[PDB]
């Protein structure tokens, strides 16, 4: 029944996220965002997180709906040392391309098994706002534009130009405007500090 731009409208979506290192922004910024497997075909350097990539889907971009996946995001903010930036998406993306919509992390037990054309369109992407995602259960207050489970992805497919990027989030003000005087044209936010609620809190904090 009702389209993806139509779940968007009613449930008041305005943002995706994606977070990466600040090493990789400026590549970002310049080529956008791209797949591991399309980022070895070109043989560009990047900063990854996820070696392996069990969800077995490397030619796809990981994205979230409304807030960061704050626990992946947390595990590796805690390895590698330095500035962690987060990128706002236009959520048209979710329509404008090829994607995939996950009701929890892609290379859960629960959903790395089915079939891929069952993850795509307007069925899938609704199935992360469910009242239970697999024993993960909503909050009655969880607002209308979050994930039941925090850690909902979208897989895209192809290729994001940076046109899509509305703002890049930082960590402090010295990365913005380092970014900034690189990117006059783009919007560069951050944090005065991360003793607050920020898109690098947990969830639950942020929304409590
Ligand atoms: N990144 C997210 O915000 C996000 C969202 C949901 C789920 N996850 C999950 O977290 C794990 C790690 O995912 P990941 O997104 O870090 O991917 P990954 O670990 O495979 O690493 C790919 C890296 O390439 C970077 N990159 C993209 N375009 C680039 C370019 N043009 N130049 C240089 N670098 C570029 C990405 O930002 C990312 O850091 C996976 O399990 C994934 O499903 C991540």
């Amino acid at each position: 029944s009702m389209t993806i731009q139509e779940i968007i409208q009613q449930r008041n979506i305005r943002s995706l996220f994606h977070f990466t290192h600040s090493d990789n922004l400026t590549s970002i910024l310049d080529n956008g965002l791209m797949s591991r497997s399309e980022l070895d075909n070109e043989n560009n350097e990047y900063n990854c997180n996820d070696e392996e990539r069990i969800d077995g889907h490397p030619d796809a971009i990981c994205l979230s709906v409304s807030y960061p996946n704050a626990k992946m995001f947390y595990k590796y903010r805690c390895l590698k040392p330095g500035d962690w930036v987060i990128l706002e998406i236009n959520p048209s993306v979710l329509w404008a391309k090829d994607c995939a919509f996950y009701p929890t992390n892609a290379a859960s037990n629960n959903v790395r098994f089915i079939n891929l054309d069952l993850m795509k369109g307007a069925e899938a992407f609704s199935a992360l706002f469910s009242e239970n995602v697999f024993g993960i259960q909503r909050d009655v207050n969880l607002p209308s534009e979050y994930t039941t489970d925090v850690q909902a992805a979208i897989l895209v497919f192809e290729k994001i130009p940076p046109s899509y990027i509305i703002s890049t989030f930082h960590p402090n003000k010295e990365s913005a405007e380092h970014f900034k005087r690189l990117y006059p044209q783009t919007i560069q936010r951050y944090y005065d500090n991360l003793n607050a609620r920020t898109l690098y809190s947990q969830r639950h904090y942020y929304l409590g």
